[PDB]
């Protein structure tokens, strides 16, 4: 997802917050 998490958010579509990174199902992409 690449974008980070302003507080447990991400705008990424289907990208749970993770270590300052949005990841998808853990794919930090």
């Amino acid at each position: 997802c690449g974008e980070t998490c302003v507080g447990g958010t991400c705008n990424t579509p289907g990208c749970t917050c993770s270590k300052n990174k949005c990841t998808r199902n853990g794919l930090p992409v």
